[PDB]
């Protein structure tokens, strides 16, 4: 059933990719192409002579902490109308999971059309963007800061802006590891890169942004320190005789609201990304939680091999294969959700999406780390 | 040396000004209405220029909901002056005064909803809850599974006693929260809005919810279960209006999960910044304030530039919160503000430590952060 | 379980119109609503504990079918307390509104609905649809003049001459409320005006109710006998041409003024407004006349009204029903047979739309018998 299209049959793939999401890309057609023959396994499925359905897999890397995490990005998931009764994503989904548990994949990450499709069969989400909006009057400068901002663009790419990225990354859970390639062909589009430098001389955060009919929309705010935070602020209140209007995508962790003179600002979160245990054993061989013991009884209805209980105690790991009636019960979405930092125990608890005693409860909310989520990348 | 207690024959003035401060006209019946509550339960306090009423300043005796703890609260509203006025600071006047009276009646705390954030900082107050609004449309209202239990309507003279209850069992999850007597919720609550309650197999009442229904629309201005059961019984009432509505909106707090239980959870969901609170006497204060023991001591100087009583230093160790005497340069550097908003629960010392308004090492700050309870500010009421 | 309601729970079934329905009644106007229901409505409810459920009112009415006036019973205020829903009492209510109607003698019963797909499965169908155009300013050109006067008329002036009008019209349509002069004075004029065009003879011709408000007319029914009344009618609208900047018409889908002007592309819906079911088909065909200008034998479905599953011999100018089972002929359902009955949608159509099945024989044969006459309804209840 499902092949692994080849570089031939990519134009009907992105005839279909032009179809399910409204765009007509002619020139910038070959970039495309390109994209999926340098860094994409793209998968389909064929009904009589024609390309019925598609999804991409992306091979990529996370952040959860410093550790670096194999993540299989799922993405151009689509199907024409007509072969919609036959259910190909299905089958496709199913396949890609086999291929990530068979090359290491630990962990999946998507950008759902729908949530609930994707809650089927196993992810959760797993990330918000917190969304504000200000006016020129919310422009008002902090104390001078000593360092100084300075521009970029695509073309003049600071390779230092990369560490400053990874610092920040290493906060969260699910930010992705973004090489030098990544940086220019993803993460510039159409945007205006500005770095803050400390009093001698070193990077300290920052932003990509941009300005249009009188609205700065800044896409990427990143400060490692307050210093940067508010040499930044600064630099944006510096074109306040330009905008009427400013846009800003943060992490629920970025305290900036709170320094306005006047904080109570429109503030939006969106729940934005999906992720998804791929591989539960070999997952928890890499992540690392905070030190009576923990037996979970995990579920999963697409993946077979990850109905399995696994014993968390005296900084260990280990698969009870014939368990007793004791310990928590939980769905793969609930695992993956909790261990990206998304959700607490206690929260899916209260929601009885996973069960147990109010001591078992309490013991793994304490041995899950307290890291929060993010995001900042699109695919 | 300017402000005076108002009494009774005042009360009209005063409501000349609040009409003129927050742009309405009150109807001609609730205008006795409004003097007799000011008469009971509040004490409100102005500053004449000459012969006319120049500013004012309600104080209402409150409690609130610390945990399972009820703190005395002294509730700041109906701060206003008359435009002409507004250059002799007289505002600034009263609301040092309401400080001085609530020191001296015993307040451990303050709260109010500021006309300005910006104002209110300076004199030691700071934002301590949000409040999160969302917005849902038809489609969005779709059944959970079925629950064994019934809801019940309501109206004001209809105010039935177990809501008081339901009310107490969920503010308790919080700090902020206010303390509602009947009097409160048959003057405050209410207003134009429906009570609806949900009830287990046991006809035993386990959440509630207030609301209206306009021009096809639904309001949900409170929503309070006390588990998953009444989330979905009152869940399952709200979508059994399907027919009648377009639009659906819901004031809750940031822990109501409800929101991640949707089919569709990407809806429009907003925090704002609603409330303020405020430290009256940190020495008092903590007396009845309840920490996180579990790792090693924590020593707080704290600023207070317009109550000097609170201009102390403060030894968290053992099991007591002590207060030392001699100049000591070790420790945290804090202000009432960061104070107070940290012990609410709304900033962390962490945060307020990344942002440079408190000070100290990694290690102390380490274990300020870990001595402050968990819990999360809330409050549903507003004066 | 169904219970009439008496005088005392009327204040109750307002409370629950005012929740399902969302307006608030005022408090003098709350005594012409219980004045109404006492004097003109059957209210019937249902109880949950001490507690009024649901409700359904039954509406006493006649209508036109051609000049003969059909018994009409009205199914209006149908409501329940959204805590109830699950109990599915609006089930048993419109149930017992069947049994009553039928024991009544009503032959057909209509409503306007909230929902279409609620009524159906109950055996309603739509029936009749409404037109709706706006004009602007530059659209309000003056025809050729006519010899006749306009008078304007309100609620206390209601002058005997519309109703006459307001028959002759109402006898060419399907569906058409009865009016007798108290339905007009409480429920035709609201705040609107009557306005009456007569003719070189002083003979009434036809009649508008509008509306003026905030510079837009509203002319609610617009009715003309013939050409000269329309003529007349409108250049009276034209008249109005400094008053208006927007002038809303509703109609009858054959009304043909909007043919009549410079520009006749203007924005204009037909809106399916109205629901009709013939309650007992035995009853209802001994009133109906056809047309007989060749055999026509009906298999009818009632999943909800079981005494309307029945065979229907129609044929040899004539009416009866069979017993003996027979599978040649039509099969068609109740909202099958009220649609066609009202003349809302032809046979052929909903052949062609496989709601109904037989042979090109007999369904080019029932939709010779069926008369032409269309449907529609100015009023709402
Ligand atoms: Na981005
Ligand atoms: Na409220
Ligand atoms: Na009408």
């Amino acid at each position: 059933n499902v092949i692994r299209l080849k570089e031939d049959k990519f134009r009907e793939a992105l005839r279909l990719s032009e179809y399910a999401f409204q765009y007509k890309v002619e020139d910038r057609l070959q970039q495309q192409i390109t994209k999926m023959k340098e860094s994409h396994e793209v998968y389909g499925i064929m009904e009589g002579e024609n390309l019925a359905a598609k999804l991409h897999l992306i091979p990529f890397h996370i952040y959860i902490g410093k550790e670096k995490f194999k993540m299989g990005g799922v993405a151009g998931v689509a199907t024409y109308p007509e072969y919609r009764r036959s259910g190909y994503v299905k089958e496709l989904l199913q396949h890609s999971l086999q291929t990530m548990k068979k090359d290491g994949y630990t962990v999946s990450m998507l950008h759902p059309f729908a949530v609930s499709f994707y809650r089927k069969y196993g992810w959760e989400l797993c990330a918000n963007l917190l969304v504000c909006h200000m006016t020129k009057s919310d422009l008002v400068m902090k104390k001078q800061v000593n360092g100084t901002v300075k521009r970029f663009n695509k073309e003049s790419h600071p390779e230092e802006v990369e560490k400053l990225y990874e610092t920040f990354a290493e906060l969260f859970s699910g930010m992705l590891v973004r090489n030098e390639k990544w940086w220019l062909q993803a993460v510039y589009d159409d945007l205006t890169l500005a770095i803050y430098y400390d009093e001698n001389q070193t990077a300290a955060g920052y932003m990509l942004y941009k300005i249009e009919n009188y609205k700065m929309t800044v896409e990427e705010f990143v400060p490692l320190h307050n210093e940067a935070r508010n040499g930044l602020w600064n630099f944006i209140c510096q074109h306040d005789s330009m905008i009427k209007d400013l846009e800003m995508t943060v992490s629920e962790n970025e305290p900036l609201l709170y320094t306005l003179q006047e904080p109570r600002v429109k503030t939006e979160i969106k729940p934005y990304f999906m992720g998804r245990i791929v591989d539960v054993e070999q997952f928890l061989k890499q992540y690392e939680l905070n030190w009576q013991e923990v037996i979970l009884h995990i579920t999963d209805s697409f993946a077979q091999w990850n109905n399995i209980t696994v014993r968390i105690a005296n900084h260990e790991i280990t698969i009870i294969e014939e368990p007793i009636d004791k310990g928590i019960k939980l769905d793969i979405n609930a695992l993956s959700t909790i261990l990206f930092g998304y959700r607490r125990p206690l929260e899916l608890n209260e929601l009885e999406l996973i069960s147990g005693s109010e001591e078992e409860i309490r013991a793994f909310e304490s041995v899950v780390p307290v890291r929060k989520p993010f995001i900042y990348d699109f695919f």
